[PDB]
């Protein structure tokens, strides 16, 4: 079938990468970069977020599998090591994840597998968070940011927010360093919308924008308003053993006792 | 239909009960506090989950509603002054249904025998005077040792109470799922925990197991009961659901900024 | 000169206690009446007891931990330095180390009641919410409602403190560090949220609304006080001693327990 | 004495009202030799002002006055400027100083170190001891009076300004198996020197308090309090709780 690779670039990345490739040239295994079918990441979580948004316009038509040439990653979930265990096994069951849909205004959409953010470029921040047509709060801070469930154990997790198991189809709001005194009062708990809910953020002051969707910084200008919901797209997901979520929670922060 | 009122105690709810009896008393309604398809609280949240739990067996052929006599809260969501046009809509049959997830705490002694509760707020463990020690274990798999004051597992509707207190996050009660915050974690090399609060998905269970001591303070919706012996605490989303009746729209969120941002 | 040695309770502990006092036996004398040095064996819970233990005698006492388990901020050598210890101590070669305190005063509806902390001061509802107005030098400063509040001492920010999201502080910083339990944090009851840190003579009086039934604990000392006017707190002028041989630093020790 | 101004027509009114005020008691404008200078704005414009002086703090008292709400800093109300001039106790704040490697800072409020571009990586060194591999945001180091400022809304405590200390609070740790931080602030005492050192990347964003500056080939930031001190001029009694809880509590 159709399938394609990508590289963080380093050394070991390229060559593990080219014996998959020779790996699959053992089995009926074509490869194809612009219509592929299963796309495989090499090197870490920020490479797999590359190849994410790489073909992100063909998400209903590809099934994502990741490599972690380095530490234990939340979406490179495979070892090295079983790279041989993969083209043999791959050549299987489809596991699929919420993602976050971002809407701009001045329209411009993006897709986050992580998270959004939006921040000031250039004073404070301050916006108004409307949930459902409804004014909820007014924002002063650094910044807001909206997570998906896969992404709660990246930039969410370390803004204090809370861990999701990616089944739930959700979006967790978090905040950043907001300054909570009597003239802007918020919330503080991160908050969790389901599906159809929107999280519309809209200016006060400043119309100008610093909006990152994995880590894709652009500085919108003239922003009339930010809107956030439960993108109807998902991610796929090749799975062959099972490596649960907690799991790699567990792996990650709190030990990996055999590493 | 068949329905019975719940009071606070005081004047102004012992009042407002008794003139919406009369009210039901002019349409096809019977008082029934055994048998009811409606319930219908007067108080508080409080005086709602004390509603709630007196008929935790018929949740599948009762709609719950909430009166609040004082504050706003968020199982009693509607005024006193309302009471007439509740009355109204309740006797016509105006109405859906609308209904929450639960949360189902499970209890395993030396086997005396086994005890099940139900949560429409939290499920808390602490311990019975020394520090508390479990394992935290998530689907059969080990997660963490835990130290501390106790952990609390909350349902989407509770996260707006004791959770949000403990630092944990708001969900919206539309979401089947439970959450799980730490009460005062040590955090230390020997007993490492995760810090952040947990949500977990229907099927999804987390087995807490003793390590030294084992006698916890167990407490549902604070119904705080000393259970000695304690060889296993597993949580749950409950297949159970509680249902409420909807008249008009009143949104979480709107009942979340009315808490506790302004009003 | 003068000695006595507490112990855990455990075989470890009072195992290593005798081997200790078999040591001793230098030109020192067995004296748990007036002690001029005092030994712990155990744990900090341990230290915490032999601190109470001898609250009225603090001026003419130098204390030491011994940990027979993991590493504790009070009890911070290890068992096979016991040997070490007693060699040291026996010379009197070793210098002394102060921490500050935490005076906690009651006041009832009746005389007044005064404690001593070495971690921390907390104060709880004896059934039902909790519900204080914070008043700091004589001025109202918030109306909290939740768990419960708690003063913690310097060494003692390493304890509960810590795990109530509070700040370390440094020992040597003569200070208290109050932090909240659970605040339902709302409309009617806003609270700071942050920890507060109060300097010397400045007063933290805890007054009732509705319930004067309280839960008081000192250093894990729970008694529940009746008809409860006010809890005031304030950096004691009184100071804990600790006999210093080699250099163990606080953040090292934080290092230690935390990090690792 | 001198007078700073905001920069917009309420703070320049308002300077030439005091300034008039002054030729009738005997002190002459002196923006070189000054002893009591005067902010006039926010806190943000109380800081200007402190920094134009960072090398004469030991000769000056300074004096705030909000032309807008109740600062940390200005205490003042506009209206009270008469008043001002007629009286016009010292009181003392500590300060941190910053250390890059040789460049040195000193802060009021904080200051605080982020990456130039990607992920921030330091070892945090105390006392030449290692504490901690940080990844993450950054790092804030706080003033007592800073604490009130960007440090609470890191998470970190509010200490009075009598206490002569430094506040370290992270930004965004990731905290894992890897990078162990200890998530909780660090208070630290007179004398004690904090030290971050990189692991891979050596540009960091420095800011100190309002002085954000890109530095390329950093070996090593240190922290500690500083020996100076800011002075205040007092006049009636402002206590620095009462100004929380003015600001946060409502
Ligand atoms: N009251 N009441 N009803 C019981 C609910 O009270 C909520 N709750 C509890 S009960 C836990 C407990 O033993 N608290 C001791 C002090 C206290 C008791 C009751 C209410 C309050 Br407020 C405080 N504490 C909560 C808290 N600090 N913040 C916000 N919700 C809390 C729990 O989630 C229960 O569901
Ligand atoms: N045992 N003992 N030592 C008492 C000390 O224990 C420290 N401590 C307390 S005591 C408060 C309490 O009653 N907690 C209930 C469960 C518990 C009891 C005792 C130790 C522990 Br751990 C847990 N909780 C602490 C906590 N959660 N984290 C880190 N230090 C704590 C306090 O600082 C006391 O000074
Ligand atoms: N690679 N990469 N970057 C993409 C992911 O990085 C995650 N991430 C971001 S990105 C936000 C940012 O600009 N951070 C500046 C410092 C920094 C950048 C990238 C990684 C790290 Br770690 C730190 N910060 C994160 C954080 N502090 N903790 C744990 N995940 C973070 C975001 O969720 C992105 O998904
Ligand atoms: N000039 N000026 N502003 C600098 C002051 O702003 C205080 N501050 C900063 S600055 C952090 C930052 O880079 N924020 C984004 C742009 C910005 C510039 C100036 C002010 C603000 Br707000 C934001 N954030 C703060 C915060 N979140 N909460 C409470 N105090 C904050 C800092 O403590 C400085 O003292």
């Amino acid at each position: 079938m159709k399938y394609m690779i990508t590289s963080k670039g380093d050394e070991k990345s390229d060559l593990l990468r080219l014996n998959m490739i020779a790996g699959f040239g053992e089995y009926d295994m074509e490869y194809d970069d612009v219509e592929p079918e299963i796309v495989i990441s090499i090197g870490g979580d920020g490479t797999f977020l590359s190849a994410f948004h790489q073909y992100e316009e063909r998400l209903d038509e590809i099934a994502f599998i990741g490599i972690h040439t380095g530490h234990l990653g939340f979406y490179a979930d495979w070892r090295p090591a079983e790279a041989d265990k993969l083209v043999k096994l791959l050549a299987y069951q489809k596991v699929s994840y919420p993602l976050l849909k971002t809407t701009v205004k001045y329209e411009a959409t993006y897709l986050a597998l992580n998270e959004s953010t939006v921040k000031s470029s250039g004073g404070p921040f301050v916006v108004d968070v409307v949930i459902n047509d409804i004014h909820f709060e007014r924002f002063r801070g650094d910044g807001l940011c909206m997570s998906t469930p896969s992404g709660t154990t990246a930039y969410n997790k370390s803004l204090g927010g809370a861990l999701m198991h990616p089944s739930i189809e959700a979006m967790q709001l978090t905040e950043m360093a907001s300054i909570n005194n009597r003239v802007y009062r918020t919330i503080g708990s991160p908050l969790v919308f389901p599906k159809h809910h929107v999280v519309s953020l809209q200016p006060v002051n400043d119309k100008d924008f610093q909006i990152s969707v994995d880590h894709l910084s652009i500085l919108h200008r003239d922003v009339q308003e930010i809107r956030y919901e439960v993108s109807a797209k998902k991610i796929h997901f090749a799975r062959f053993r099972s490596f649960p979520f907690w799991r790699r929670v567990h792996d990650s922060f709190i030990e990996d006792l055999e590493h």
